Parts: C-alpha cells; structure tokens; sequence
C-alpha cells in the first residue's frame, strides 16, 4: 500500500480532517518527529525509533503505543474515558505456541486473585 | 451477537479446528476459567475478573491480555516471534483527546531518548 490509500481508507471527509490535523499539530509540537509510512500504517519515529502509529477503522480511529506507554498511562486513559487494547497476533500459518498463551493466562490470574473489578485499572 | 456467530467469523476450517483446539485446551488446564461472551468476543474470566479475549482477522488470531501482562511477557513474546500491539480506541464520534495524544508522544521520545531498537523490546 501506499501513504495516499491509507489516507482514503478513513470513512469520511470530517475523519480525513481530524486525522490531518492531528497529524499537523503533533509534527508542530514534536518537530524531530519523522511521519514515516512502515508495515502499511503511518508512523511516528524519533532518530530511527518508534513512537506512535495510525490506523481507521469504521468507528475509531486506533492509537498504537508501546507497552511502557500504555502501561504509565492506564489511569489517564480510562480517565479521558477511552477503551484500549493489548493483542498478540498469532497468524494462522504459523504455529501456535500454546505455551506461552498458557503462561500469559497463569500468570494474569496470579495478578487478579484479589481483583475488585472487571478490567485492570 | 452471540458466541455461534463469532466463530463462523473464523476464516477456514483449519483457522477453526485450532480455536477449538485452544479453547479445550486453555479450559483443560485451568478448570476455573469461564468462558463468556461479552462486547462481541468470547473471553475467558475468573471469579469474574478479565483474564484473556479472542477475535479472529483475515490473517491471525488476536489474542488480547492485560497491559501488566504485556509488560511483562514483551521478552517472551519477541523470543517466540509474535508480533503485539497497543492500542488506544479513539471513536470518531468522539471528541479527540489532543493533550493525552501529546502527553503519550512526549513520554514516549523521553523514555527512547537514548534508545538502540526501533521497537521497545
Ligand atoms: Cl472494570
Ligand atoms: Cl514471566
Ligand atoms: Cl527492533
């Protein structure tokens, strides 16, 4: 894919605006910031390293960041009253290691034997 | 939706025998965990609390965890050669947070100042 079909897989006109100035604003504030088109998603890098990605859906528009980021900023985040997300992507031809995914599980249900709520806060 | 109609999303039959497989097996291993379907995926919970969530995509299984878990599983994960991800949903009918987009940008160039991979490993 290319930079302009990205653009055009936003659903409409006033996203297409909301994106582009998000874009503008931010390069505005963050100057050493380089927009790079990578893994056919937008990017901001830093001197050769990741800072945050970009990519439309129907009903959102996905904010990607790296796992420190997202952990810092859990109650800030639930705070300004949006869901997040944290996915591993198993591709379908490829193995499925069975055993990290029953690591990931013993080791969350460890963490939440005294949990209050549904959702880590 | 319901749980009957989440898996005919699962893309061929091989893509389906596998999440079966999975969920057996995830079961089988830890008895306590629910399997409930909740916001249109099927999850698995204990005592009630959020544990792991599934959704399938053209290309891979997501497997979605907490964000402590990702922290602390991010070596493993890139040992077994999984790609992940963090997101943050920010709906398009929504007013868009431009000082939290900020404030992630700006922690986020702090902590890779001096930084040696493109991604945080
Ligand atoms: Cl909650
Ligand atoms: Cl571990
Ligand atoms: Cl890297």
């Amino acid at each position: 894919g290319s930079l302009a079909e990205w653009y055009q897989r936003i659903p409409t006109p006033d996203d297409l605006t909301r994106v582009e100035s998000l874009f503008a604003n931010m390069q505005a504030q963050f100057p050493q910031l380089k927009l790079e088109f990578k893994w056919n998603q937008p990017m901001f890098t830093d001197h050769g390293t990741f800072i945050m990605g970009f990519n439309p859906s129907k009903k959102h528009l996905a904010v990607a960041i790296e796992p420190q980021t997202m952990t810092r900023f859990i109650p800030q985040i639930d705070k300004a009253g949006y869901d997040h997300s944290q996915i591993i992507r198993f591709p379908w031809h490829k193995p499925l290691d069975e055993q990290l995914i029953h690591d990931l599980i013993a080791y969350t249900i460890d963490q939440k034997k005294d949990a209050t709520t549904f959702w880590q806060r």
